[PDB]
This record gives C-alpha cells, structure tokens and sequence, in this order.
C-alpha cells in the first residue's frame, strides 16, 4: 500500500512543495522537492518552479 503521506507527527518538516513520502514495512519516512525546491529538505524556493508564471 505504501500509505501515501506521512505520520501526522510530521505535518511540518517537508518544506516548499515537499512531498512527504512514506515507505511501509520499515515505517521510515522521507520527502521530495521539485523544479524550484531544493537545499536541505527543500527550503530553496527560488526563481524556478513557479517562476511567477
């Protein structure tokens, strides 16, 4: 099932358009940024993704 999202205990570590992923079994957790979101987690919201388009 992979259970999309992540233990609500989170609801705050993923930054700027950071998809909160959740691998089952190992009940571990992670995140993913995008085309304008990077840096540590994804605090890098710069002139890229949105580009004000």
């Amino acid at each position: 099932n992979s259970y999309p999202g992540c233990p609500s205990s989170y609801d705050g570590y993923c930054l700027n358009g950071g998809v909160c992923m959740h691998i089952e079994s190992l009940d571990s957790y992670t995140c993913n940024c995008v085309i304008g979101y990077s840096g540590d987690r994804c605090q890098t919201r710069d002139l890229r993704w949105w580009e004000l388009r």
